[PDB]
């Protein structure tokens, strides 16, 4: 009965579902997502299925004439009412400068320096959604992850004890994996490697399913040297630092997402029914891993989702398509509703 | 030299080898695995240059030909590398038993190759079809390597 | 005779003198120098004096309004019919977009990131001065060095067997120094250090003056493990690649720059008659001397320089004066009619 209703695109679907009950809860109010990439076609493309769909209300960036250049030449008429945003011209650019000066006087960025970064994008994008102007930014659809997140850690930054990791979704037939960091960190820690263990846990209870974290590595409970070692500590931490959850380190994929394999070999574990976090070892495993599964597997992942900053704010991939970037807003959209519920709480 | 003997074993098939140096960075050449990438791609061209080697670049960069055509028509690849390099064993690994688990495509192996004689090991979370395969392409590769000896 | 004019009297001037003999002898015509920042209140005051004395062709960068209402603030009527170019509006924005698309495809750089990176004023002019649509750019009075030398770096380059470094003129009663490098390499080796040596060396040759090398360090031929064995072995390095000079090393400063004291204490060293040319062991002895001669020394210093670089290429220091400014930018036209003759006879 219920086990025929698994998150193929059930997932999806039930993410909109929810974005439109929030919306509906708060007085029919949309969240203000910020594009920095406004004349990205792509963008636009998603952007018309998405202010179509009732989602997010778009806030796109740069000069207002090519943008809607480029919007009439591309061929869509949704999209012809949208505040479009001139970093230089906007009444509080000269605010986010000196708030921007403010925050890294001491790391290299003077009054001009940071009216210099201000133009960019990215980083007025970046100050919209920390001081309150937006809930979100989507932004990374045209240049590489490092300079398009750079400038989200630098000004929107980490809460206290969080660390930022790249999570992704992998939406199997029955149950749904969460890949951990796969774009932020090369060689994490065991004590990074707990922190973003614990971050995918609360994502993965955010949506009701009780997280079950994996420490993946090449070695199954060997405890050597290297990566071994450093994913057993981790599974070891994450288990002080949660000691209700059903973490174990460190394994292989297949022992730690197939139940029968874990039972049979290794029935000391306490892992048992199979995970749904697996947690990668450094950035090219994770990294290499997602791309391989969203390609040559018919399993869909959607992401990578930020996590661990304070506000919301995505980086998509250069490599996405128009249903990637749909997908991420509106995961975005649904975090940014979270967070701005969670700031009107106090 | 990893990619020359993969491109050895995909050439013993009848397929045309295309090799792709996987990394996290689509042809950056930073710091640390992008640049060793990057040499070893060159190195490989150097090696044997009638083949189709490029690095580095990300798993769907590599195995997606519309994308690289796309986003980096400069690259020498095209039409999608059947051959994939991996930086370091945790991804290799990493990758091919969740490719193995979670998608749909069968994946047969490991194989251990660049050894004078034929001697595979199996993975210890293998299955009995996986076992059957892995006979089958060991007794291939013993039958090759018996006719190349006997043919010195 | 000759002591009553010294180089701190005569030098400014004697360089003047040479832009303007080199202009006229190739029908006067000014070398087209391209000002990345066109909306600062140094550069543009001494661009007034700059076109007051005809030393150069400016051309600011940024968009034609702006650049203009600040000229018209700061009251400056010579800076009216100065060329104001904007970097996205130029007819060949889109050629220099493609060549840097192709000239840094494979180091992490492509259309979507070579669009953008066009559109900053000093990735702009370091373009419009290796393709040869200007003589030589002036810029960094507005950001620090390494953001404004980056891009200068990542288009012009380097020459064969060059590298980037600074140089900077300390013009005493008698003579004049050069130290180098006070700007680009941390802590270079011996044959980076022999190589700025030789640079140092041709600058200083090209000024009609023996020049005279000395590897400074904390020991007094010593030969001890660090800084003091690097400075031998670049002195070496640097004696042997021309041996026709005078390069002795390693040495203090004191004993450098003083022939008493060498002749007195070490008179077996092949430097006689005090060393021109200081070649420091790393970023920070070079810069805080440089820095402090410049402020509590008598003497004034004019620089930096940036030396190694195929066309003609100045970052001036974000803490100068106007005087400094149109020091630097004398002696960047003195480098760039240098080079265009060069590149012209071929
Ligand atoms: C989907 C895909 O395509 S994934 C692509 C693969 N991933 C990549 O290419 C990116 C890999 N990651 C990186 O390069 C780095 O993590 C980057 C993006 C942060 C580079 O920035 P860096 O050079 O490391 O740092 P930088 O000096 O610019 O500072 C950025 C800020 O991030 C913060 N930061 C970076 N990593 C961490 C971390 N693990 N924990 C906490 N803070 C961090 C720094 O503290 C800094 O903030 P601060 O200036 O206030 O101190
Ligand atoms: C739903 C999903 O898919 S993901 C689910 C999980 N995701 C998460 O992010 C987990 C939830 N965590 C969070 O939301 C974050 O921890 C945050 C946003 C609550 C923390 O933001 P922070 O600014 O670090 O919160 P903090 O606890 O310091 O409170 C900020 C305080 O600064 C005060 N403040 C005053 N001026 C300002 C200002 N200009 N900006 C910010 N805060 C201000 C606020 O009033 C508040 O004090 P208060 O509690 O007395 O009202
Ligand atoms: C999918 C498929 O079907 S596989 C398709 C592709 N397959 C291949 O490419 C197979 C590659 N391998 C081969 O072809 C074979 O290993 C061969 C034919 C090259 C044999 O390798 P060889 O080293 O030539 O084997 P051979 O038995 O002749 O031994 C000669 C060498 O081995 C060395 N050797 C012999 N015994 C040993 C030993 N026990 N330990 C170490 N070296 C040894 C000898 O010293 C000699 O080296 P030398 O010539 O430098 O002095
Ligand atoms: C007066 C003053 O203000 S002095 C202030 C003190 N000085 C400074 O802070 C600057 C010191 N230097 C630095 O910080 C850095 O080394 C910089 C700015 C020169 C650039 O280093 P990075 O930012 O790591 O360089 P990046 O990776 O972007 O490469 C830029 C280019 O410079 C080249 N380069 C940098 N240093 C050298 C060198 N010593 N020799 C040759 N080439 C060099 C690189 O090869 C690269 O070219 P490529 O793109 O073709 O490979
Ligand atoms: C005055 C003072 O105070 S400083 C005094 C000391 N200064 C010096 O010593 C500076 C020395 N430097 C120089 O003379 C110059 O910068 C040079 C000669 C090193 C650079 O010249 P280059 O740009 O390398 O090339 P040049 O234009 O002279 O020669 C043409 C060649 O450039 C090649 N080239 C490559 N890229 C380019 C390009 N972007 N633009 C033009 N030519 C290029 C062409 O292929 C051509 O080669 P070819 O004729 O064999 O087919």
């Amino acid at each position: 009965l219920e086990a025929q209703q698994g998150p193929s695109k059930v997932f999806i679907r039930s993410a909109i579902n929810r974005v439109h009950q929030n919306s509906e809860a708060n007085g029919g109010e949309l969240p203000r997502i910020v594009f920095p990439e406004g004349t990205s076609t792509k963008v636009l493309k998603a952007l018309a299925t998405l202010v179509e769909e009732r989602i997010c209300q778009p806030i796109l960036l740069g000069y207002p004439e090519r943008v809607k250049e480029k919007i009439k030449a591309l061929d869509i008429p949704l999209l012809n009412d949208v505040q479009i945003v001139h970093p230089s011209s906007h009444p509080k650019y000269f605010s986010f400068v000196e708030k921007l000066y403010s925050l890294r006087q001491r790391k290299g960025i003077n009054l001009g320096e940071a009216e210099r970064l201000m133009a960019d994008p990215n980083y007025f994008a970046a100050m919209m959604v920390n001081m309150g102007e937006a809930d979100g930014m989507v932004s990374g659809s045209s240049i590489n992850y490092a300079d398009a997140v750079r400038p989200i850690l630098q000004t929107i930054g980490t809460y206290k004890e969080g660390i930022p990791a790249g999570l992704n979704f992998v939406l199997l037939e029955d149950k749904f994996l969460v890949l951990a960091d796969t774009t932020v960190n090369f060689n994490p820690s065991a004590e990074q490697c707990a922190q973003i263990a614990l971050q995918a846990a609360k994502i993965v209870e955010y949506f009701g399913i009780e997280p079950r974290v994996a420490m993946l590595s090449y070695s199954n409970f060997s405890g050597a040297e290297g990566t071994p070692r450093k994913m057993k500590k981790a599974a070891e931490i994450a288990r002080t630092l949660r000691p209700d959850l059903m973490i174990e380190g460190d394994m292989q994929a297949d022992t730690a997402v197939n139940p029968e394999i874990m039972e049979r070999l290794f029935p000391f574990s306490g892992l048992k029914g199979g995970a749904n976090v697996l947690v990668f070892p450094n950035l090219e495993s994770s990294n290499i891993a997602y791309k391989l599964i969203q390609q040559i597997g018919k399993a869909e992942v959607i992401g990578p989702f930020l996590t661990g900053v304070r506000r919301s704010a995505n980086v998509l991939q250069r490599t996405t398509t128009v249903d990637g970037i749909v997908n991420s807003v509106v995961f975005t959209a649904l975090e940014a509703q979270f967070i701005k519920d969670a700031l009107k709480a106090r």
